[PDB]
């Protein structure tokens, strides 16, 4: 059995097993890093079926979870928010921070997400590139979903930056550990403050929502308040950034397809579509152990043994997408839904903001700059390691 996770082809590029996978053994054993082997799945059709079964689950101290480092196994020791639930517990918490995300309440965010993104390119704009080029991801990448998620939390505007730096320190590449849990214990400490506020002073923010309509009831206490706020900071703002940098650095190399939507800006919610597709920035997210023995194609996965489900993979199932490993923001859509946000009942939460920050930003960025260009050749971008999830550490750019 195959060493999982696999590492990617290039920097672009999902894992080459997949294709092979899918075309010959589409349920597979791999090997953990701590030996125990875990069920593969790589179709699109089995990947919706392990996202959404009753007999699977997601809890992580339940035998044969299937852990993928010696962090996450330490991790599963603490108390568990929603994210690691199951029904009903699941939806009992979820439902508690979900309001803010509806499509509705996502749409009356649309001009605080617009101005968010405005403000920041003119930031950039009025930094000019006159003594060469510029980090896209430190001067617009990163702060766009960070002010927002921050924002939506209760953060005040003065204390933003910092926390921003912090949050980044705790997912860099090249921190030291020291650093990086000193980073994470500094974002804990600070919403444990904000959250003994918002129970003196509620505000308008999740925060203070949860302070009021969850805690002084009593249906939680203030420390998985803590948990629950933390978990929404932490558990899309480095996808976000890695997204919006690999659409740049993707339209760089689909010229035709930049000058489309510098001509048609309407274009930025297909291309966002495709993008998420394309570029599977968080591909190890839906794992479970079984609870009772469960039959996928032709495998048994017996109880006690742990699934991990590729998205990445699903996204370029050849029997679902038409031509998957082109990037095309023109395609046509097949009735499936590609899942690069999950899928069922743990379907990320945030899809419908993410969806609206990547499509404000690419609807916008050529407009304010019709001349931003990758300024290093695109075969040197600083891709994420090839063992992580696809992603872009830095990336300099001119306009
Ligand atoms: C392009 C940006 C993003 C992508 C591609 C993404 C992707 C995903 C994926 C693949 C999952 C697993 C879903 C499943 O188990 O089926 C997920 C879950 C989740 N995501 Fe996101 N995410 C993004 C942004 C965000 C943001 C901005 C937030 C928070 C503000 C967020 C919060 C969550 C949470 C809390 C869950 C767990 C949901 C649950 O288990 O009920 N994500 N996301």
């Amino acid at each position: 059995a195959p060493s999982f996770p696999f590492s990617r082809a290039s920097g672009p590029e999902p894992p080459a097993e997949f294709a092979k996978l899918r075309a010959t053994n589409p349920v597979s054993q791999v090997k953990l890093f701590d030996g125990s082997l875990a069920w593969l799945v790589t179709k699109h059709k089995d990947v919706c079926f392990v996202a959404t079964s009753e007999k699977l689950s997601k809890v992580r101290t339940r035998q044969g979870f299937p852990e993928l480092s010696a962090s996450g196994k330490q991790a599963a020791k603490a108390k568990p928010t929603f994210v690691d639930m199951d029904p009903p517990e699941h939806m009992h918490q979820r439902s508690m921070v979900e309001p803010t995300f509806t499509p509705e309440a996502v749409k009356n965010l649309q001009p605080y997400i617009q101005r968010t993104v405005d403000d920041l390119l003119e930031q950039m704009k009025q930094k000019g590139c006159a003594n060469g080029p510029v980090d896209l991801v430190k001067e617009f990448a990163l702060p766009v979903p960070s002010y927002i998620i921050y924002t939506l939390l209760g953060v005040p505007f003065n204390d933003l930056e910092y926390l921003t730096q912090q949050n980044a320190i705790r997912t860099n590449g090249s921190s030291t550990a020291r650093e990086a849990s000193a980073a994470n214990q500094e974002l804990l400490d600070y919403l444990a403050i904000l959250v003994e506020q918002r129970l003196v002073e509620p505000k308008d923010d999740i925060i203070s929502k949860l302070c009021t309509e969850q805690v002084k009831p009593g249906n939680i206490d203030k420390s998985d308040a803590v948990q629950i706020a933390f978990l929404l900071l932490v558990a899309g703002n480095a996808t976000m950034v890695n997204m919006i940098a690999l659409g740049v650095a993707t339209l760089a190399q689909h010229p035709d397809q930049l000058a489309q939507l510098k001509a048609n800006p309407s274009l930025a919610p297909q291309f966002v579509e495709e993008l998420c597709r394309y570029h599977t920035a968080s591909a190890l997210a839906i794992k479970r152990t079984a609870k009772e023995d469960v039959m996928i194609g032709d495998k048994l996965v017996r109880a006690n043994e742990g699934i991990i489900a590729s998205n990445q993979s699903a996204n370029r199932d050849e029997e679902v997408f038409e031509n998957p490993d082109e990037f095309n923001m023109n395609r046509k859509w097949p009735p499936q839904d590609p899942l690069g946000f999950g899928f069922g009942d743990h379907r990320c939460i945030a899809e419908h903001l993410a969806k609206a920050e990547l499509t404000t930003v690419f609807s916008t960025l050529y407009q304010k700059f019709p001349d931003l260009k990758v300024a290093v050749p695109l075969g040197k971008i600083n891709y994420t390691p090839l063992n992580r999830d696809v992603g872009i550490v830095d990336l300099p750019v001119i306009f």
